[PDB]
């Protein structure tokens, strides 16, 4: 099992509100580890390889510091 | 930088208790994303590359189903 783990780290109300806002999107069907409410906290999200490009361009658009991980 | 993300998912009280127990170890200085109190849920633990062998062997000793991840 090689899944893509997306770890986002918000540093402002905009980043948090945005991360928590998208989290509501049930259409994503992602796997959230922790509730995106605390700013500066490393929010982990297990997403499929078929959604890595979307999240990548999504977070990159706003310029949010994230880190994509995968089963080494 | 490249951090060592250790994903441990308990399958019973044994694994859960062991995880929630080791988490108390302040000597570890790890980074827990979520409190491993629910069985079947993979907990994300951000540990250093200098403790990867420790955790890996630790989980292997009991035979807990985990998954190590690193910055691709």
């Amino acid at each position: 099992g090689s899944k893509t783990i997306f770890v986002i780290v918000p540093t402002n109300e905009e980043q948090v509100a945005f991360l928590e806002a998208l989290a509501k999107q049930d259409e994503l069907n992602f796997d959230w580890q922790n509730p995106p409410t605390e700013p500066g906290q490393p929010v982990v999200i297990l997403i499929p390889s078929d959604m890595v490009e979307w999240f990548l361009e999504m977070l990159k658009a706003k310029g949010i510091p994230f880190t994509v991980y995968v089963e080494e």
